């Protein structure tokens, strides 16, 4: 009940005792495991354990457990719950429960940075074209001109389930895709249901193959609202090869702000439905996923044609050297422009690192292979030898369901 | 109950009813997934449900389930068991047996095969002598000049735990690897260990990077004698790249015939604990695995330094780049050589064809995601983005320990 993991490729071993203190459940049991499966209104009864779980592990991280202000902040939650039927976090409690949720990712490669997390409370906001503000002053303060900074946005919780803050993008910023008369699809495919929703709204679109969606938010359980999000705050980057001068041709670019819009985050028993959250990317989330994933760009074939490969048999191996080729690429654009990105080997490396940092000063890092090994060249990385423990810790993220699935119109 | 598994690439989804006949367990709780850890004596009492559920599963694969047949194997195995303590297997049971541990197997890619395997009874073997020469007619049939065919031989069962007949080896054919003095490795740093083994036991090392190993071979739980496998039933390919003439001058090869000689197969709560099988090579195996692992061959810098790669940013990736080369250069040999091989692709691609089938008519296909996509590459193939449920069938075959750390030793 003390478990061991072990590191195949150094034969470090680390004591994983952090487990113990899990609760949510892994979609796992004794007889089938679920590790690859994607995804496996609280009442005042849940509520007041929840509170009092995370009240204890913060007032212990700040060394004042068993403290006079660690009893009396229990008392004044226990009775405002008993009160309000909810509660209200300080501003202490809410940064902390933000950095710990990223802390607590078993499926995030990059948590070495999660203590340098800036938190934007805005849970003051009223409207949608007050999302939008914040929203917007979000983008400029994490873009800062190529030099990104991790920051979170946090709106106001749940109430009776009526009245929820939403935004309806599954990202701040992404391309729109449309289905041709042709049969075809412009753009990226992943994004035709939304950039419906858009059109059948009211946005008008360009029809372009990159054309920056516009927001559609939604505050206090009203129908969602469209806004442009001003073009001088979204930071792009062509990509061109240090090679292959033919690759400009191409005509691709991406944005430079990975910003996840559409989780839940829980703390202390409170939800948070409208949360964006942005960092910078790893290299191989834009060239091997959203470039060269069949159901996306699937720009492989084009690419290995204007290397002139041998495309008549898959064991010449030809979609791994144009991957890798597109891979090179992306990297050298965006450190040619000066915007933040890290490579899939440093990444890891790095992670390795967090890990030992993790077991020695908290006793484990909850990890979620599957998701942490890189898409392309797993095994020349160190994560791929690194044995795992996956489990659920709180405060977290969590999914939620599509907005235009659950919102009454 | 029922469960399902969705393709995220086709959007195809499946229904596993299989799982329900699921018995041994994961390692995985509620409150913990055990994914991707490496690894996780018996009397009467437990033996006969163990025979019994074989049996079943037997005689109805065969449409002969409550059978008089089926009745009267089921009591003469039974009698067997109150009689002696355990049970002797029909041939055909032991080829059904063999066959469905491969079937079930849920690390395995290579399972749409599993119903052509040669099966070699060689439950007749006594000494360690004998077993030296079943294991060669298995090389030499499942090599076939390059024409690999997969085989299991299957030396006697398990009766106290003190009478095990065991192969030493991990697999039948291996490089020997050799610590230096200053600290560095000759050969493959994998089998320094065994090596070791080998030449205290009195093998007469030839020292260079690819001396093939002799086998080590223990019947009837006696001391293990060494063998040498003779050198003309060993095929090897020499590498080279079709584009690049210098990968010759890197004085690298390789052998034909990847023959698993250590795991422990199950069938019917009988354990044959020597039990070598073998198919063939898939590339990444050799040319991302065996040659490029730091703790192996670990070739990328050398290979690199030869392509005149920047070596000096990670983000040059000028190891995929150099890892990539060394894989085509793998496949190319091999199928200039007429040695058979499968590149990633088509084997991940095979697989979820396998998989399809399974589920339509079996009602599942355990199957484990950390072990099925490939050590390079992995999105671009079928298998990342799949769905997959991981859970333990028998017959099977499972992990034992080392015999050198087991083994009492005679003198
Ligand atoms: C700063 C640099 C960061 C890097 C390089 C990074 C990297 C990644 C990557 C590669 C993934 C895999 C996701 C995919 O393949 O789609 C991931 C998942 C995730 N990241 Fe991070 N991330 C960073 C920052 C953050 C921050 C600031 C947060 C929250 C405050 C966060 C929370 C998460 C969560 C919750 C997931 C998994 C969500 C899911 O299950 O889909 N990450 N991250
Ligand atoms: C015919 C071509 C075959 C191919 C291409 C193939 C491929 C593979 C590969 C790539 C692995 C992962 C091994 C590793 O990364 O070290 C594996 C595992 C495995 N294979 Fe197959 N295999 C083949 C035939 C067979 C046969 C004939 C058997 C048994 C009768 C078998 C049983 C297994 C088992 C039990 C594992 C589990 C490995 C472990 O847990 O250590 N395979 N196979
Ligand atoms: C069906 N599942 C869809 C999904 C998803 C997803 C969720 C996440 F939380 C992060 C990312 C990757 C985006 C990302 C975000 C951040 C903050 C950094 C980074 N490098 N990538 C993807
Ligand atoms: C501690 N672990 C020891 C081990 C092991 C092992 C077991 C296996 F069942 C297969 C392979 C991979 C070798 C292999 C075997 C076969 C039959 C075919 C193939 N392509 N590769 C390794
Ligand atoms: C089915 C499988 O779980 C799915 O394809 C997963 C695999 N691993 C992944 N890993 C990351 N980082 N991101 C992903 O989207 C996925 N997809
Ligand atoms: C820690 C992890 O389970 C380990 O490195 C695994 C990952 N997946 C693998 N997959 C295959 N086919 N072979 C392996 O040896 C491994 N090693
Ligand atoms: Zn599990």
């Amino acid at each position: 009940r003390f478990l061991k993991v072990k590191n195949w490729e150094t034969d470090v071993v680390l004591t994983d005792t952090l487990h113990l203190k899990s609760t949510l459940e892994t979609g796992c049991t004794e007889h089938i495991c679920m590790g690859s499966i994607m995804l496996p209104v609280r009442t005042k009864d849940q509520l007041f354990p929840l509170a009092k779980e995370f009240l204890d592990q913060y007032y212990s991280s700040i060394k004042r457990f068993g403290s006079k202000a660690h009893m009396d902040r229990l008392e004044e939650v226990n009775k405002e719950i008993e009160s309000t039927s909810t509660y209200q976090l300080k501003d202490t409690e809410l940064i902390y429960g933000a950095k710990h949720a990223w802390r607590n990712a078993s499926r995030c490669v990059g948590r070495i940075q999660w203590s340098k997390l800036q938190v934007f409370d805005a849970r003051d906001c009223t409207t949608a074209h007050g999302m939008f503000n914040y929203i917007c002053n979000h983008v400029k303060y994490a873009t800062n001109k190529g030099n990104l900074r991790s920051a979170i946005t946090i709106f106001p919780q749940r109430t009776d389930g009526k009245h929820d803050f939403r935004v309806w993008n599954s990202q701040l910023i992404r391309y729109a895709g449309y289905k041709q008369p042709d049969g075809s699809t412009l753009g990226d495919p992943a994004n035709v249901q939304f950039t419906e929703i858009c059109i059948q709204q009211g946005w008008k679109a360009p029809r372009g193959r990159f054309d920056v969606l516009p927001l559609l938010l939604q505050a206090n359980g009203n129908d969602p609202e469209l806004f442009q999000i001003p073009p001088e705050l979204v930071l792009e980057v062509p990509i061109r090869h240090p090679k292959f001068d033919w690759f400009k041709d191409l005509g691709l670019k991406w944005y430079g702000l990975p910003a996840v819009s559409n989780m839940l985050l829980e703390i202390g028993g409170l939800e948070f439905s409208a949360c964006p959250f942005s960092g910078w990317y790893m290299g191989t989330e834009i060239g091997v996923r959203d470039y060269c994933d069949n159901s996306r760009y699937n720009i492989l074939e084009e690419v290995a044609k204007k290397m002139d490969l041998d495309m008549r048999k898959t064991s010449s191996l030809w979609k791994d050297q144009a991957l890798v080729e597109i891979n090179i690429a992306v990297l050298y654009s965006f450190q040619s422009d000066k915007v933040t990105i890290v490579d899939h080997h440093s990444a890891t490396e790095s992670f390795i690192k967090h890990m030992e940092n993790e077991y020695r000063c908290r006793g484990g890092c909850p990890a979620d292979w599957v998701w942490i090994v890189p898409p392309m060249s797993g095994s020349i990385t160190p994560v791929f030898h690194q044995e795992m423990l996956n489990y659920r810790l709180t405060p977290s993220f969590e999914y939620q369901p599509d907005p235009w699935n659950t919102h009454v119109w």
